[PDB]
């Protein structure tokens, strides 16, 4: 077998083989040395000391809300802290990108080929003794065992930082520009081209379909009015594939961006909501310049969406997720001194560990209705019987529910959790460990350390056998999570750099793009700086309803 | 028309209308302020007066070759110029990149689409008054006329600085890679989406080419054996699309990565050496590595051989054109602790300016033998017939003609010259002196600054009337050379930001990249860092004949 199969290079050093039962490790600019790359340098001896653990520095950022107030009002101070927060997590992404599910070595058609998610740790290898490696059983135990003993919810567990589900929408929406598995090759790769925050989602993926979806006139999306109300147009009038069952009215098959967001009424309401800013801009555009023509306009919207989607999810999304009581800031400046690539490309591990499934309640609740996930599920006329404006009051009121912390799963998506599992696998994903370290993390000892608790930890115990093969995606849903937190320790410091990277690696953060002409001058650039979540709403549903991501 | 159309905006300024008849200048990190950002800040002014000018800097380097001597053995000192080298070149490059050939203003549109040159300079808008902006008259001159008076050549004029004909296919071998027009959709389109050194050239641009190239055994590309000697395999054989005239027999259709290669049997020279190369590190990287596979060969000598031609094209390649007596260096590291994105996307105006047909000669010299153009083209007989060693050894002898100082283009490729002043005219080209604004440089005040003598520039006065409204790509042929040079300011100028990006903007030279596992151990690392030349030639030449690119 491969003699890399024991995960042997520590550090971030690079294993490779030498022969047929020898590896030598790569330790470059890795701050270590000797054979696994486990000695520190002086210097790294000195650094590894001084470093506060996550742990600590998450404390710090969720008290003292006395030196925050003080800080948060300081706006030198505002933007050093930032700077802090954006720097600590730049060394973490390979970027170029690096591994795919194909290559566990450098090559160039893992770097040239956009159709493979990329990876933040090389596949486990083929010919491996034991599925992560060397170490565990011959078999991982069975995907449904692990499901049913410690995912699937019993109780409906509540989020008690009180996320809504305007944060549970917000997020599947947003995420699905640039999770779009390409189910007909497999798991590893990726519909989604441009790798990030292009607003396929709303424009399509490709040329065709945007300008399927296009007016051709003012810069506009087309449109349709029923009962007064704007909403996207139609398959029929626009010729845009979407999928749906064969049961729905002409009227209630939505074209949009992307195909799959006729499936959820709470994804529409986005998908409306989106489709009326880019209008709104558009006309405020016009005004500036009655001078540029129709493609100049929408083109000039679409950068400034793109601009007002990264404020919103870094002020609104990621600030209420943070639970900080600094307030993080969207500001491309802060970069510009320091050594940032502009550029990204989506990890298959990201897609996994953003199904944050247990977010979904037992019913939606809208107005005075309950809807099951039956009657809910590709049923657009809840959204235009009760109206947008409704559907914004109702979902800012609903709890969403806990991530991390176990048995939160709605047996609704059980096939979906159970298929997260099995990909994994099929990918061949390392061990939670594996990736703990890869992210600067020491490694759990225990299951009980991992979930804090003692019946999880037994069942995880006598279905895997050691804490060094438990999976990366069941761990992110079992974890201990932090002081009344919705996620755990790992969730957090995984996910924030590849969203970091996704955010301020966009091409409008640069230099060169991050100008007020870029967005047709002065009102353009003022759009986006001072786009919420909140003013998104007001500006584009009836009656400008108070909202937020949390209850 | 377009308020922007006269250019209005100085250093680096961006232009937007604001309005039919008025325009605003965007000043964003210029180091300007002002309406048309011209007046400097204090700082900026600073700057002005203590740097040197191109022409200067070219002089201290091109001279006093006792000071070089020791500064060339001096490792300290030969990074810290050599880094100097790189640095001064690297604000002058958008990236990630803005306009193309249908975008003046930057949009998702231009930053997504890889079938698109990237643009330098914005086009000029569709409806301006004259076809440079505002100045000149109505219609630019006759390309005919132009072609005719200026750039036609009437005596051979050979390169001063002794370039041979290893110089002159090389150069046409390794730029064929990233400069492949889509002649289907226009001259602003390219088919090389990689946008760099990938080596499509030799593994094909398509997963399905490559496929078809490959042996699958040891890594290895398809070949033939005639006469003993190793040379490329067949479109019968592989089934790989190549561009030849139909007269051309089965035996002599040879499949190789780029279509256009059968064309010139200098081009099938390069190939073959290239070839040869690839199946010689899979060689060595099997000796290295009893246990990797086929995949795995063939993928790591791919990254070698990217790397040995980034390394043959700085230090033999670069360093030939300079003329400098400083060894200029590649080394990645010494981009570690700077600012610089890895990543490229080439421009449509870098094509445009290495249109160096001067540097054909009148008849190809092999042996005893003088072949016309007529001869020469698509004949593959010429080199089976002579072999590779006859090939080198006649190339190496034989001198290139000078680019610049007018006058030096074939007959023979007249329509190609006509074709590159019209497709800059219908690609909306911006004129010489701003061009030449754009990259830091001092615009010509008169057409005899320009070519530095009087007969040319009186020929060139009655044609555009106004310097500034002088097309770029014949003031490149015409300009007034360095001395005893090839080219003129302008070439080196734009060429060399353009050079940087493409070679230390591939991503084997980013710090996660370069590395000695990358390329299987420290022996393939070896093999990029010692590559040259003549080590190309004499590994795969028979005999192994000296080479170089003078004399
Ligand atoms: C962010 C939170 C979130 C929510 C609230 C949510 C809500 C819901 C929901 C009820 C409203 C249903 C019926 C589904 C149904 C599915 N989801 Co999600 N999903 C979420 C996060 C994700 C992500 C991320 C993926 C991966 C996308 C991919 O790979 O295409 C996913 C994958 C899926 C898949 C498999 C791949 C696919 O077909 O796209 C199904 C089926 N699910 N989801
Ligand atoms: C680098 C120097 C160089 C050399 C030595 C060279 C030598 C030769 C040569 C004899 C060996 C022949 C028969 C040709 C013939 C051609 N060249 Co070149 N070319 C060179 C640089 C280029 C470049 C660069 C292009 C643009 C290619 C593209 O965009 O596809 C080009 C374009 C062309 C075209 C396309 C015409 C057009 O529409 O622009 C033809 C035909 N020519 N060339
Ligand atoms: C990015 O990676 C993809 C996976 O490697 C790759 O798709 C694969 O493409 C190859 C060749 O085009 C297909 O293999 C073919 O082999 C023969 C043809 O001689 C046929 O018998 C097969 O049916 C098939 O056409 C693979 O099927 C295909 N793999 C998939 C879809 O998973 C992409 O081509 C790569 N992308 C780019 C742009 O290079
Ligand atoms: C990149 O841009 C080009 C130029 O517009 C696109 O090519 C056009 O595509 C449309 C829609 O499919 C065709 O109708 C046109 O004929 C094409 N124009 C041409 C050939 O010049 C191309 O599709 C774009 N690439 C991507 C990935 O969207
Ligand atoms: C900025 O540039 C513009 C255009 O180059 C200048 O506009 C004018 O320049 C001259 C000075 O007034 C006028 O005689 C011209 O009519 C007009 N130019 C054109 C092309 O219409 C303007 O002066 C400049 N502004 C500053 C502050 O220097
Ligand atoms: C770093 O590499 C590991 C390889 O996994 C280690 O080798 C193994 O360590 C085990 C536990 O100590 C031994 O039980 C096992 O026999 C051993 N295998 C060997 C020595 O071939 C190396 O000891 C370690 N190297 C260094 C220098 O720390
Ligand atoms: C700019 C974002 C980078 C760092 C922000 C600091 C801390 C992150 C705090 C909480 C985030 C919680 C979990 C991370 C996982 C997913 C959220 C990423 C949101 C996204 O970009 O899709
Ligand atoms: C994808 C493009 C990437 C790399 C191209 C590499 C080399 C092109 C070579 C020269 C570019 C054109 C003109 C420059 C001429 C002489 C260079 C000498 C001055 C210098 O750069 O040090
Ligand atoms: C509704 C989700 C559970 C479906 C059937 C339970 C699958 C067996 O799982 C068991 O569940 C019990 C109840 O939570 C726990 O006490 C056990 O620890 C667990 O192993
Ligand atoms: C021999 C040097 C010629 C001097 C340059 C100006 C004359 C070029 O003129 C052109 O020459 C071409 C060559 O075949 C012909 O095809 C054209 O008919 C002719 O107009
Ligand atoms: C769809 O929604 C309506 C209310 O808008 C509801 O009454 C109906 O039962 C739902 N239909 C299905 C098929 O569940
Ligand atoms: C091709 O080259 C051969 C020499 O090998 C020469 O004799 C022949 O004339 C050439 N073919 C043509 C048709 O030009």
């Amino acid at each position: 077998h491969h003699p890399c199969c024991s995960n042997p290079c520590q550090n971030r050093g690079e294993c490779m083989s030498t022969g047929f039962d020898q590896y030598k490790c790569d330790c470059t600019r890795t701050g270590f040395y000797g054979e696994n790359c486990t000695t520190p340098e002086f210097l790294t001896r000195i650094k590894l000391l001084l470093k506060p653990t996550p742990n600590t520095v998450h404390y710090i950022l969720t008290h003292f809300k006395g030196v925050w107030n003080i800080v948060n009002n300081i706006p030198f101070l505002r933007s050093l802290i930032m700077k802090y927060v954006l720097t600590s997590r730049s060394y973490l992404i390979d970027s170029p990108p690096t591994y795919n599910v194909h290559y566990g070595y450098k090559s160039w058609e893992a770097f040239s080929n956009l159709s493979y998610y990329t990876r933040a740790l090389p596949p486990v290898a083929d010919d491996c003794p034991t599925p992560m490696g060397v170490k565990g059983n011959k078999e991982l135990p069975d995907s449904k065992e692990v499901l049913e003993k410690v995912l699937l919810r019993r109780e409906f567990i509540p989020d008690p930082q009180g996320s809504n589900m305007m944060f549970a929408f917000f997020a599947q929406h947003f995420t699905h520009q640039f999770f779009k598995t390409d189910h007909k090759r497999g798991p590893g790769f990726t519909r989604g081209l441009g790798h990030g925050v292009d607003l396929n989602h709303i424009y399509g993926e490709t040329l065709d379909r945007q300008h399927k979806l296009r007016l051709f006139k003012d810069g506009k999306l087309k449109y349709q009015v029923i009962g007064g109300e704007v909403y996207p147009p139609t398959v029929k009038d626009t010729q845009v594939e979407m999928i749906y069952p064969p049961h729905i009215p002409e009227n209630l098959q939505f074209a949009v961006g992307q195909e799959v967001f006729g499936l959820v009424p709470g994804l529409m309401m986005y998908a409306t909501i989106w489709l009326r800013e880019h209008n709104r801009v558009c006309d405020i555009l016009k005004q500036e310049h009655p001078e540029w023509g129709d493609e100049q306009l929408f083109q000039t919207s679409r950068l400034i969406l793109i601009g007002e989607t990264i404020k919103i999810v870094i002020e609104d999304y990621v600030q209420h997720l943070s639970g900080y009581h600094f307030k993080l800031k969207f500001d491309p400046e802060l970069l510009f001194n320091q050594q940032f690539q502009y550029q990204n490309r989506i990890a298959s591990e990201f897609n996994t560990l953003y199904h944050w499934h247990p977010l979904l309640p037992d019913t939606f609740n809208i107005e005075d209705q309950e809807y099951s996930f039956k009657q809910f599920l590709y049923n657009n006329s809840i959204l235009l019987e009760h109206g947008l404006t409704q559907f914004v009051e109702s979902f800012t009121r609903q709890i969403a529910g806990r991530v991390a912390g176990g048995r939160n799963v709605p047996i609704a998506v059980q096939a979906v959790a159970k298929a997260s599992i099995d990909q994994s696998r099929e990918m061949k994903y390392q061990s939670l460990n594996e990736y703990r370290k890869r992210f600067s993390l020491k490694p759990y000892t225990s299951f009980e350390e991992l979930t804090g608790e003692k019946e999880m930890a037994a069942e995880l115990k006598a279905l895997y056998s050691d804490i060094d093969v438990m999976e990366l995606y069941p761990a992110l849903l079992v974890e201990k999570p932090r002081p009344d937190a919705i996620f755990g320790e790992t969730m957090v410091e995984l996910g924030a750099p590849f969203s970091l990277k996704g955010l301020m690696g966009n091409p409008i953060c640069s230099p060169q793009y991050w100008k007020p002409s870029t967005f047709g001058g002065e009102v353009g650039f003022k759009i986006i700086n001072t786009a919420s979540i909140q003013s998104l709403i007001c500006n584009n549903v009836k009656g400008c309803p108070f909202t937020s991501f949390n209850v």
